[PDB]
């Protein structure tokens, strides 16, 4: 048969319908029917056509074909959503031998106490930086104050090829760039269940910051759900943290599922 990854979670009606969650990889055994396919998590599941029809009438993400490949590098990590900074900080602190950060590039002048190749790869001219960016040398870049900063493909590769998970502090836009560079990341979205939930997973921030965080999360999910490797939720940060680690463990290893060429 073939394999697909669910991009959504699936009246009181009982049937042989298989339940699944976002990110589950499914082994499709029989897809001859246009409405229901026979499958098993790696019952029946609604076909792409059926999911789309229902969603359209309700008011589209359904599934994407995937294939298993062997990788010899450690997958970079991109944690997104509320509390991601604490999660990034804690992973780096908890497993010094398994997680690391890459060295970013920048055009700003190096301070006297900074070291080139350690703090940043300090670029001589901004023109050179822009050229490399145009040459697709960066997974992501931006401007702060009046200087450029960027996470280069090579800097990430160096960490990944070394066998350690590179903790990235970049937007969801980087996922496709990393995939194309053959540095398949583990993108984890921490989804707030409500405004109240945000207030529970971070007891420090104000109600106003919480509302802003919830709004960003909503927009992030609306735009990049297809790029997430997994979506985690929890009643507390501790629960979120535990789940983030479980995902990384589950999606690590030599064999990973990546987008396939076959199309539904
Ligand atoms: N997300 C993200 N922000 C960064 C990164 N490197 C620097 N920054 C941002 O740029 C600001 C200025 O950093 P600086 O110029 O002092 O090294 C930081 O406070 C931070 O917000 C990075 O790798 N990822």
């Amino acid at each position: 048969g073939f394999y697909i990854r669910a991009l959504f979670d699936y009246c009181g009606f009982l049937s042989q319908a298989l339940s699944f969650r976002f990110g589950d990889v499914l082994h499709v055994i029989d897809a001859g029917d246009e409405e229901w396919w026979q499958a098993r998590r790696v019952g029946f599941i609604p076909s792409k056509r059926r999911v789309e029809r229902r969603e359209w009438s309700r008011l589209v993400l359904s599934y994407e074909t995937v294939t298993q490949m062997e990788v010899h590098y450690a997958r970079p990590i991109i944690i997104l959503g509320p509390t991601k900074d604490r999660a990034n900080d804690d992973l780096l602190s908890e497993f010094p031998d398994k997680f690391g950060s890459c060295v970013p590039h920048t055009t700003r002048p190096k301070r006297e106490y900074e070291i080139d190749g350690r703090d940043y790869h300090f670029v001589s001219s901004r023109e050179k930086m822009e050229k490399d960016i145009q040459a697709h040398k960066f997974i992501e870049a931006g401007q702060y104050n009046s200087h450029l900063y960027g996470t280069s493909v090579q800097s990430v590769r160096e960490v990944a090829e070394q066998g350690k998970h590179c903790i990235l502090d970049v937007s969801a836009n980087a996922v496709r760039r990393l995939q194309a560079a053959h540095l398949h990341p583990i993108a984890i979205f921490i989804r707030p269940r409500s405004l109240e939930n945000v207030l529970e997973i971070n007891k420090r921030i104000t109600e106003e910051q919480a509302r802003k965080a919830f709004d960003r999360a909503t927009k992030l999910e609306q735009e990049f759900t297809e790029c997430f490797s997994a979506i985690v939720e929890g009643d507390s940060f501790e629960e979120i943290y535990h789940k983030v680690k479980r995902v990384i463990e589950d999606l690590s290893g030599p064999y990973i599922w990546v987008p396939a060429r076959e199309r539904l």
